[PDB]
C-alpha cells in the first residue's frame, strides 16, 4: 500500500530527476521547478526506500537528507516512508 510522498530537491541545478530502490533503479522520474526548487510526489510503499537524484547529467545525493550505503559500494539517500494504518479515523 503506497503514500503520495514529498520529495524536493533545493540544492539548485537546472534538470532534476529521481531514482531508486523503490522501482529496482529502472526508470528515472522529473522533478517539477518551482521557485529554486524542484519537486516530485511519490506514490510509495511503507517502509524505507533508497534514492538518488540525477541533476545536470550527473547522479547526486540530497547533502540535507540521511544517506547510506548500498549492496554495491553506492552513497543513496534514505527514506522511511510511515504506516498510514488507521489514519482515516
Amino acid at each position: 500500500q503506497a503514500r503520495p510522498t514529498v520529495i524536493r530537491w533545493s540544492e539548485g541545478g537546472k534538470e532534476v530527476f529521481i531514482s531508486g530502490s523503490f522501482n529496482n533503479w529502472s526508470t528515472k522520474i522529473p522533478l517539477i521547478k518551482s521557485h529554486n526548487d524542484f519537486v516530485a510526489i511519490l506514490d510509495l510503499p511503507e517502509g524505507e526506500h533508497q534514492y538518488k537524484f540525477f541533476v545536470d547529467g550527473q547522479w547526486v545525493h540530497d547533502p540535507s537528507e540521511p544517506v547510506v550505503t548500498s549492496q554495491l559500494g553506492t552513497i543513496n539517500n534514505l527514506i522511511h516512508v510511515k504506516k498510514s494504518d488507521f489514519e482515516v479515523f
